[PDB]
């Protein structure tokens, strides 16, 4: 890499995205309040914005040089956290107007931060095009930060890392890697690090069972189970995991009037999304149970939905028998990534116990850390775009990966290991399809037992 | 800002910097191993490289677009500063050859870290242009990470940050503004959120106290403190606020032979930056005293310098009058930021008691938020470069603005806000010359006592 050469492969990737967007009458993405949230779907666009994210972030990385690297990286990046912290906890995504500026007198006195310290805090969310200051004196939101307006989903992504994952488990990470070494067993997380014999808690157990607290409409037990339920639909309501991928990467008509087991859990966000475009399938959703797990299921629903059993909750414990019957899909979207082989293996021959070979399948949707296949019509560097070594879905699901290690001492998986885990489950598993769409990190995976 | 005027204006700034660089026959930066550290100090190269910083930067958080904004953000990067964490605990930087690849298996085995967990960490490290995989398989250093090998002064930066600085202070910051409101008081910090009456404890009372440990050379009692500072010669020995930018800043040689007392503390390392580049100055180095300081001092004296006298260590608490006579300068770099106005005061005024006011100054070095001049050859967009709401200048004050706040509730300030501390210490202070190079934060100010 040199700067001229980084510049010149940007300006070719602009110029893929910039043309595009002239061609087909699209608005340009800016940091105004109501710029487009996202580039389009196109996959030769999206390919140029994962290679212009990857080539703009080499660029000033190497500008920036090795002498400032760790110097400023140590300096400031945790403060982009802790930023977002303050935005989250202050609820200043709200109280800032969408539309207006509001002095940092009437937005120190709206939330009850003083201000001295507000204009401090702002001053770093800034450098995020997190806000602005359209004048001196005043704040305004920007793309980045109007979108979170009024969105607890965003709201419990930011609290669940920066008051959870990152105090109780990334930060302790080394010390329970020198406790108990490589292992999966998620006893062996950081909130363990000097527990007694049998008093260890797993990360779940903290989320179900903690009631010192409220998140968006559950007060008390499991409250933090809750925000993270939210978070996983925040992953599903926007952005490169968006719950429509799936429409793309699997064909749900194909299947006509089918009954679906949605072992993805969570409220079914998912099923929900499936549903409204397909009126023939009914989702039985299994996750295990909680006091107010059922009522927030079916507040959540879409109204179209709400009543009609197209999509309905069933408590279940995963690794238990299958009590569902004549199951023309087992769906489980992003919940075998948590599970290590043992765990899955066990959940897999439960299903695969319930399956009908000539009539059934499994669709499971996960990260393939080596790439899914583009869907037929976007086919055809030594890498697909996105990974590599600085690839930005090489990062994000290294990131994921992380978490999953962190949090739980789960593991991403290559298609290789994919594979050998569904055989090591039952050998007649086949995979029948792996497609990940330009963009997103996950692939869909059609999984059917061949005699 | 629209992704096209973002491309060009990238464009311009690296013909800037390219142009220069051909023209004086200078190495391009790479990520290879002997990259240069650093671009030119020429202050037009420099102003370039901010702005360009600045632009990428900016173009990679648009096409990211606001969707993937927080997503991405709250997903990635914490992970950035654990894989930090990881890098420096395990000593990867020395165990990873200079100028040779290592495969995963011999890596893992030097360092103790099974290949797995350590695959993962190394998979986030690049993304960062930290390391590289040259071949499937093998690890090298880049540019960025051969800087770190052999150097603890850059390991102490990392660990500062991640084992102290984020657990026990950012994360808390919330609470303790709930707490204890917007104060200047160092004991209302996160340590002490749940602490009883007088069992507070200062950062500065943990790190010169704690002896549950050992840091480059100094065993049990303040090994912290060493650690942090070794932080501090960090900054000193490279990179944005590097030492000898001060000699550009300020001209040292039109003192001739004098006495300057630094109340920098630390280990004097800029006195003897400043005393090998003029032999006729004489540095009395003042700080509060710990059992190894005077010996390590000495220690890493340059060795031209010791036992000459001309950098000497002197016992000496900074609130309390001011035992040297005759004293030319009172030299102060970045050590009245961390004093609120009542203690800043204190210090001043004992200066200005030991002063002749026909023969003395005061030479600081600090940020001046609203930025100091350039050097006069130096001398001429709303902000200077590296300045304004999205500066990469703006960025690192706010770094560092923060961590004042987070660890000690001190905090920046502006050139009005200096000139005002000095006259309400002493009304005859006068800022004769507040200088800040181009590419450094801090600037270097000059106060005499006019009559
Ligand atoms: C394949 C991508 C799935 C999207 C998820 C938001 C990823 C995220 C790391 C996740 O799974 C988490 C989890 O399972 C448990 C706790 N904390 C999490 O963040
Ligand atoms: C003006 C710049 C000075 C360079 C310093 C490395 C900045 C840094 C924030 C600092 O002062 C720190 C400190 O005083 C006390 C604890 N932890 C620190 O990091």
């Amino acid at each position: 890499a040199t700067i001229s050469n980084l510049a010149s492969d940007i300006q070719s990737q602009v110029d893929v995205i910039d043309s595009y967007l002239k061609k087909h009458n699209l608005q340009q993405p800016s940091f105004e309040v109501d710029s487009p949230s996202e580039l389009p779907l196109d996959a030769n666009v999206q390919r140029a914005r994962l290679k212009l994210i990857e080539t703009a972030t080499s660029l000033a990385n190497l500008a920036i040089g090795s002498a400032d690297h760790l110097r400023w990286h140590c300096m400031n990046n945790k403060y982009d956290d802790m930023v977002l912290h303050f935005l989250a906890r202050y609820n200043i995504f709200d109280a800032v107007p969408r539309n207006e500026s509001i002095s940092y007198v009437e937005l120190s006195q709206k939330i009850g931060l003083p201000e001295h310290r507000l204009r401090r805090i702002m001053s770093m969310a800034y450098t995020r095009h997190l806000f602005c200051e359209p004048k001196p004196g005043f704040v305004a939101h920007t793309s980045n930060s109007a979108l979170a307006i009024n969105d607890p989903l965003a709201m419990a992504w930011i609290l669940h890392n920066v008051e959870e994952v990152q105090p109780w488990y990334a930060n302790k990470l080394v010390d329970s890697t020198k406790k108990w070494g490589d292992t999966t067993d998620p006893r062996h997380t950081g909130p363990n690090l000097n527990a007694k014999a049998g008093e260890e808690k797993l990360f779940y157990q903290i989320m179900e069972e903690d009631d010192q607290g409220e998140w968006n409409g559950v007060k008390g037990k499991g409250f933090r189970l809750w925000r993270l339920f939210d978070t996983d639909k925040f992953f599903g309501t926007g952005g490169a995991i968006k719950g429509t991928n799936m429409l793309r990467a699997f064909d749900w008509g194909k299947l006509g009037k089918a009954t679906v087991v949605d072992l993805s859990g969570i409220t079914g966000h998912l099923s929900s999304t499936v549903a409204l475009a397909y009126p023939d399938l009914t989702f039985i959703v299994q996750e295990r149970n909680q006091s107010w797990l059922e009522k927030q299921f079916n507040d959540k629903l879409p109204a179209e939905l709400k009543g009609s059993g197209r999509v309905r909750f069933m408590a279940h414990d995963k690794y238990a028998q299958q009590p569902v019957k004549d199951v023309d899909v087992f769906f489980m979207s992003t919940m075998l990534h948590k599970e290590p082989d043992e765990k899955a293996i066990t959940i897999l021959r439960h299903c695969a116990e319930a399956m009908d070979p000539k009539k059934s399948r499994i669709v499971t949707r996960d990260i393939v850390l080596d790439g899914g296949d583009p869907p037929a019509e976007d086919a055809l560097e030594v890498y697909q775009a996105g990974l590599g070594p600085t690839g930005v879905i090489t990062r994000l699901n290294a990131g994921i990966d992380l978490q999953m290690l962190a949090v739980l001492n789960a593991f991403e998986r290559t298609r290789e290991d994919w594979i050998t885990l569904f055989k090591t489950a039952d050998p007649r598993f086949v995979l029948k399809a792996c497609i990940q769409t330009v963009g997103d990190c996950a692939s869909v995976m059609e999984w059917v037992l061949e005699e």
